[PDB]
């Protein structure tokens, strides 16, 4: 029913993110604060200023983003914005299973920043890449992927909505992927990454992280979240690891989460966290559904105000 929580991710970072909440509301500096122990660092800095640069370094921009999902989350939640159903793009997946309780927000944070480390340091600077795949469906990307895999590793990384999906590999064979789109009328842009996530090259990320996740205590979810690897919810049978395994090497397949929490009932997404990206993919999968975004005082009063037209509207 009624709301879906999306949690920002990697792309959406920037200087002085969190700041507005953090200045506003006590849950929210109180969040930084915790942020800060957890991970011995100066985490205000981090986000506030970026002092060292090191804000688009994935190591750090993870905890980064995942330490501002929360911050906002906290303050909304004592606003009284509830929901029980929600999902992320990559990272965001994290946000999400702290929102459900699996995963302690200090665990959260130290274990993405090892997981961003991982992601970034397993492929060598120059080998691998990624490229935006658009107005192709994903039948004619794996007819693209086909005739590319002979040149070197190509797979499909994300399924964002219709006509928009990344695909990553060895840039060798993405050079290749990119000439045969081009030729069946499709557009290919080379992203501007140096690294082949979401694909089998990330083999040893995903078993770095593994050992990693191992180490800490996972609970129960609480209300459902949705697997990128799967497509849709987590059961209470699945392995949780496996799945948070297999995420940094397998499809993103945001779209069909969107599409289950839809199935599911969610007619009203609010995006929380830094920036609007998947605002925009919802948008694109379905034109009907409300769709809203807090990351900083304006976006939150917009929200707000959107969700206080809707329970006076059920006040009948």
């Amino acid at each position: 029913a009624k709301l879906g929580f999306l949690f920002a991710g990697q792309g959406a970072q920037y200087v002085g993110m969190g700041k507005e909440f953090f200045d506003n509301f006590e849950e929210s500096k109180e969040v930084f604060k915790r942020s800060s122990e957890a991970l011995g660092i100066d985490m205000e800095e981090l986000c506030f200023n970026d002092p060292e640069g090191l804000l688009n370094k994935t190591e750090f921009t993870q905890p980064a983003i995942i330490t501002t999902n929360m911050a906002i989350l906290t303050a909304l939640d004592k606003l009284g914005v509830k929901s029980h159903i929600s999902c992320g793009l990559s990272l965001g997946e994290y946000s999400a299973l702290i929102h459900s309780g699996a995963i302690n927000f200090e665990d959260g944070v130290k274990l993405v920043k090892k997981r961003g480390k991982f992601m970034q340091e397993a492929v060598a600077e120059g080998i691998g890449g990624m490229v935006a795949v658009l107005r192709m469906t994903p039948e004619q990307v794996d007819e693209i992927i086909e005739k590319s895999s002979p040149y070197g590793i190509v797979e499909g990384a994300n399924y964002n909505s219709p006509g928009q999906i990344v695909i990553s590999g060895e840039l060798v064979a993405l050079e290749k992927a990119m000439e045969f789109i081009k030729e069946v009328g499709g557009r290919a842009i080379k992203l501007p990454v140096s690294a082949p996530f979401h694909c089998s090259m990330l083999q040893p990320a995903a078993e770095k992280l593994e050992d990693e996740l191992n180490k800490i205590s996972i609970n129960k979810l609480n209300g459902i979240v949705m697997s990128n690897v799967k497509g849709e919810a987590y059961l209470e049978d699945d392995n949780i690891i496996e799945l948070l395994t297999s995420q940094v090497k397998k499809p993103v397949l945001f779209i069909n989460d969107i599409e289950k929490m839809i199935e599911s009932g969610v007619d009203t997404f609010i995006e929380i966290g830094p920036g609007k990206a998947l605002s925009g993919f919802v948008k694109k999968i379905n034109k009907n559904v409300t769709v809203l975004n807090v990351e900083d005082l304006k976006s939150l009063e917009k929200t707000l105000s959107k969700l206080r037209e809707m329970e006076v509207l059920a006040e009948n």
